[PDB]
């Protein structure tokens, strides 16, 4: 068939066209040299891309190529669709058309470099560039609605009408499931404990993925915590020492309403898709409250749907019903409707082939 | 009578006396409690001891630091406590209040004990408990700006206005004085050298005073070191020989930014700097750039305000001051802080007297 | 006397006689998070202008005019910011004109004259349309206007020295989203521009490449085809942009809201529209004189532009001359000086006793 890439900022979900489960998701993970040398048994490999240069670290610089939901260094990604191809996928990129996927607002240079490379570096018969919270809504069962699309460095307000994306109200907040993290750290270490140890990223990552959730009212729960016990989740970290988490739970994933939390200024998730919702006709307005879909990495969390719901509440006039529909795959989604599209027949003589690229050039993308 | 104050931190208390400018009782804060039977290679056997004699107890008595930043053993800071009082400053609690500084983000169930110890297996007639940094920036004659207040054990900012360090953005780091020993400690031990006992580990840690800087840029520095000379600055260890450290040197403290050479990736203290001011809400924020102030006893690390200044521009945008305010004091401007404002006549009515308690 | 103009974006103020505004300044202030009352303790008046954007609050930054004014506590701080922070005069002693937009309440004007009387204790104090002034700067008493500063695009239609209500058309834009615009294009070329610093640089490349090419479509095919359009500019970091037909779709904007996604109609639609509502008579003199004022209209190209529509759009014998000075971006303060200094018909300037009657 055709292979089917969500590059994130750090998870890279890849596979082919007409199975509904990504083949291979690693993260976006670049590893180079602290200095040129050696780790006994290996010899000096070119660099490192995933999991291996992850769970090592010791020898590493550790960088990504994508950042923010762009792209920004290029080699990089190269060197991980590299890793894509014969290492995670076991294919040759001449035999398979490639479908990949980019940010909403995504710059014109970088989708030319893209659609550049996959025919000189990787020589692909047929390649495609689809778009990060669109796919998400194609996978999400619907046409048309504003999606959320927070993936690892942002959250995308997207305003989609029949299969299309409107530009002008497209929001995006460089608040997500990166800087979503380390703050979670530091509170901890504010809280009690050393909560600060290189392998402590993706042990107090976890602890992200499962102790926190949106509170639905930051000021009843910050007295809350301050009454009972009962926001205290445990964690045994992998030495034994059984902390506990309290008020630092939520107030982590809240930064996504509350920007503040970490350090960014602006209004928070609610706002920003009342703010684009505006940006839109007010015609389309109703069908964006009712198919509002959540989408990518920081949409996980316990409650942070009913508590979009209610902040658009109250930011929306008595009438209008906001609906959010929290996907049960969320953080594959832009994977999922990108297979599903790309089997779907038609798109056969909708892809970008090797001969129009030898024609047009990167300018067809 | 006059009042008392007594700094706590995980290594060095400072006790004393409201009005003099200067910290009387600065000592290790270590008790040492019984492990076993055993004897002293000089003294008898006895009980717990507090202080200096107890470095030189070393396998006798188990030795604790009452405080990690927050009390963790409750007899042992009593015990210390005792002798600040009377061991350190020769006097009796009934005829004198007493200030004790803490660390800021304290919690509640630690306040409430604290001022019941003192008042009860003491006995001050009054007394005051307060947070640590918001006295260094008292110390400093500021209304407003961030301290950076790192020591032997927790390292702190804290963005004050007028009267208040902004709680929610007083940013904590655990890394701080003896994780930089203990570093210091296993490079030289790398290299064919080993310390463990008592004399050579307090050695390694004088040398982390004479030898050691942050240096502006590592990876220029990184290179110098490994180039020529100049850095290779010299040391007579108490066996004879000269260990020469060139890298090391700066290597050491760099922690502080680079924490991942001991093993550590939450945000280095450029980072929870830049992260407190923006942590705060947005106009105040030029006044911290602009008032970064350095206390504590790591603070003294020389070079580290030169590299702050570069280390704060780098993401701050470019229309904010950044100026780094470090006083010559920095080890015990918590005191300073502290006498000044205890012997304060407007502050009279908010020592806290045995009776509202 | 003096002259201060005032909008939703810029400021501009001085004294009569001279040719070119004094001070030029944001109308910005910030309002605290909410220590204190309006009739109590703390900076009510607080940030105003470059001091404001500097830091941003907290003083949270409540521009009070919208060209009609808002809120009127906020313009009183910026006639302090005025008279005592740029100019440095004394307002008792100097009368000062204001400059106030067409269609502002009747109501709106009665604070303004008593804030300038109360407050600043201005001898005299006169206030003038906006519009009548940019002719006044192109020296004429009648004539249909399209001012275009900051904020909001004016079609203000004008018969011997006054403005007709009934046509004068509002475009909710100008200036500033002409330049919030350019940003999010930059963004496809790779520069994803956001801070203000980097506002201020966009909005400096609004100013050297941005410009109203004659025509839409010939321009198009032109960037298209060949490069000449593309014009390198240097970031004053060391950076260099490359911008085509972007140049171009960022002035566009006037002429398409639907480039922003506005629902509403472009400057060429929106002038004739005007002077439609206009005496069907006296229409020719308002065509025959079209005045056009403001930031965005120093747009290269504007003027042949909106005479080149304004002939395709009016009839085969309408005489239409379009106008626009050299000094344009600021001809509301240019035309009230003048007026400003026009000491013989002086009694127009409403004095102190004027005022208490």
């Amino acid at each position: 068939t055709a292979l089917v890439c969500d590059n994130g900022s750090g998870l890279v979900k890849a596979g082919f066209a007409g199975d509904d489960a990504p083949r291979a998701v690693f993260p976006s993970i670049v590893g180079r040299p602290r200095h040129q040398g050696v780790m006994v048994g290996m010899g000096q490999k070119d660099s490192y891309v995933g999991d291996e240069a992850q769970s090592k670290r010791g020898i590493l610089t550790l960088k990504y190529p994508i950042e923010h939901g762009i792209i920004t260094n290029w080699d990089d990604m190269e060197k991980i669709w590299h890793h894509t191809f014969y290492n995670e996928l076991r294919v040759a990129p001449e035999e398979h058309p490639t479908l990949l996927t980019e940010a909403p607002l995504n710059p014109k240079a970088n989708r030319e470099k893209m659609t550049q490379i996959m025919f000189e570096t990787f020589n692909v018969p047929a390649m495609y560039v689809a778009i990060q919270a669109v796919l998400s809504l194609y996978a999400s069962g619907r046409t048309t609605g504003i999606v959320l699309d927070s993936g690892d460095g942002v959250t995308h307000n997207v305003p989609i009408y029949e299969g299309y994306a409107l530009p002008h109200a497209i929001m995006r907040l460089d608040l997500a499931g990166r800087d979503l993290t380390d703050y979670l750290m530091k509170i901890l270490t504010e809280r009690g404990y050393s909560f600060v140890t290189t392998a402590e990223r993706e042990i107090v990552r976890d602890i992200k993925e499962k102790l926190c959730y949106v509170a639905l009212d930051f000021e009843n729960e910050m007295a809350t915590a301050a009454s009972s016990s009962s926001l205290e989740k445990s964690y045994e970290l992998p030495d034994g020492q059984v902390i506990t988490i309290g008020n630092e739970r939520f107030r982590c994933p809240e930064t996504l309403f509350q920007p503040s939390f970490i350090g960014m200024e602006s209004a928070g998730i609610h706002e920003t898709t009342y703010n684009s919702i505006m940006k839109c006709d007010i015609d389309i307005r109703k069908d964006l409250y009712a198919n509002n879909v959540m989408s990518g990495g920081t949409t996980m969390y316990p409650g942070i749907a009913d508590r979009m719901q209610k902040e658009i509440t109250a930011l929306a006039p008595s009438t209008m019903k906001i609906k959010i529909i929290a996907p049960p795959e969320r953080k594959y989604s832009v994977w999922i409707g990108g297979s599903i599209l790309a089997s779907l027949s038609t798109f056969q003589q909708m892809w970008i082939t090797k001969q129009e690229y030898d024609e047009a050039g990167p300018s067809i993308v």
